[PDB]
Formats: structure tokens, C-alpha cells, sequence
């Protein structure tokens, strides 16, 4: 078994997206996520991949995969992939390829996955009903969660590191 991974960064509430876009500042973010998927296959859905800026992607250092129903979609630099089944055969031999997002492909995921790395960010964001929320996990889960910390931001963080099976 590929072992399966799934990588998000949520609000304490549980948003991951909101007007398209992550709604916080967190740098410490963004390193630790590079430094969790840089090497293997990152496997995302079409509106996350439109949300990446321009310049910004393909995610570097990685084989991009797309999730889309539309079999003629074009990502530059990109695999598109008809389901999470056409997305994780593209993968071929990678031991740890990663899901990273956005909502609807984390549902899609979950029961394939056997590894999650979760980012907690301490900010007061009230759910409305536009959001992307990130997927709820049960007890099948074990790891171990991380000490508080500052974000040159001025929020706190902490990680996450859970494995089942
Ligand atoms: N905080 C964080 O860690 C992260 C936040 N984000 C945020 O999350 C939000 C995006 O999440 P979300 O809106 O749910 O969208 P997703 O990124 O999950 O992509 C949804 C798209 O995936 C395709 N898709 C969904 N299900 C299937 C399926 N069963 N088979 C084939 N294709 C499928 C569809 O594309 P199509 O319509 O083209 O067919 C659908 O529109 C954005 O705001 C983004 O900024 C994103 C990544 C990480
Ligand atoms: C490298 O930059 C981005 C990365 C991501 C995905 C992502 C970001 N952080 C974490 N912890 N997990 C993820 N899956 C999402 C982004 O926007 C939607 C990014 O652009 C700022």
C-alpha cells in the first residue's frame, strides 16, 4: 500500500477556504506544508488548483495531479484526473503521495487515507454557510498534537501528526 496522506491547515472551527482563499496569515503554514509534500505526488480538486496563484503552479518539486468530471480540463504543468482512483494510479510508485484539498476531495480521500498532517490556527472565524470546512476525523486516529506557537503573524499554530492502521 501507497500510504495515503492528507495535508490541510483549518481554523480551531474547522475552515479551510473562504471567498476562494485561505482567510489568515500563517508563513509557518506554508514551510511546514513544502516540507511535508515536497518529493511526492500532490493530488488536489479543480477549484483548489484554480485558488493557487498563477505564478505559483505547478507546485514545484512535485507531480501535480488535478481532480476534475471534465475529462478536457487543462492544468499547465499538470495531470488531470477523472476520480481519486484515476489521481492515486497516476501517483504510480510514490510510497506517500498527498491529498491537499480542498474540502470536497478531502471527503473523497478520507477513506483511502492513512496519514493526516493537520496545521491548528488559533483565529475567531465564525462558520457561514459559503466556507470550505475542513472533514471531521473519528478515534481511528492516533498521533500526537504539538505545544502552541507564535506565527511571525502575531496568531499561534500548532501541528498535528496522525496515522491509522
Ligand atoms: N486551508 C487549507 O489547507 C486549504 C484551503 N483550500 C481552500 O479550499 C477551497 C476549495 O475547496 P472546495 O471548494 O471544496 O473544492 P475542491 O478544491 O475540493 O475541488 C472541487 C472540485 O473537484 C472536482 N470533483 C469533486 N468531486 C469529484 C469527483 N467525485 N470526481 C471527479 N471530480 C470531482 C470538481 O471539479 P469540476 O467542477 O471541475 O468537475 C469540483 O468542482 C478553496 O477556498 C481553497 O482556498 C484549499 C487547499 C488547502
Ligand atoms: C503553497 O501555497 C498554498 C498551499 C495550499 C494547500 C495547503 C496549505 N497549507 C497546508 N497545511 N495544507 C495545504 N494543503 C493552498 C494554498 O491556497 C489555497 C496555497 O497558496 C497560498
Amino acid at each position: 500500500r501507497a500510504e495515503v496522506g492528507l495535508v490541510w491547515a483549518q481554523s480551531t472551527s474547522g475552515v479551510i477556504g473562504r471567498g476562494g482563499d485561505i482567510p489568515w496569515s500563517v508563513p509557518e503554514d506554508l514551510t511546514r506544508f513544502k516540507e511535508v509534500t515536497m518529493g511526492h505526488t500532490v493530488i488536489m480538486g479543480r477549484r483548489t488548483w484554480e485558488s493557487l496563484p498563477a505564478k505559483v503552479r505547478p507546485l514545484p518539486g512535485r507531480r501535480n495531479v488535478v481532480v476534475s468530471r471534465r475529462p478536457d480540463f487543462v492544468a499547465e504543468g499538470a495531470r488531470v484526473a477523472g476520480s481519486l482512483e484515476a489521481a492515486l494510479a497516476y501517483a504510480g510508485s510514490d510510497p506517500a503521495p498527498w491529498v491537499i484539498g480542498g474540502a470536497q476531495i478531502y471527503l473523497l480521500a478520507l477513506p483511502h487515507a492513512t496519514r493526516c498532517e493537520v496545521t491548528e490556527i488559533e483565529i475567531d472565524l465564525r462558520r457561514d454557510d459559503d466556507d470550505a470546512l475542513a472533514p471531521a476525523l473519528d478515534d481511528s486516529w492516533v498521533g500526537e498534537t504539538g505545544e502552541w506557537l507564535a506565527s511571525r503573524s502575531g496568531l499561534r499554530y500548532r501541528f498535528h501528526s496522525y496515522r491509522r492502521d
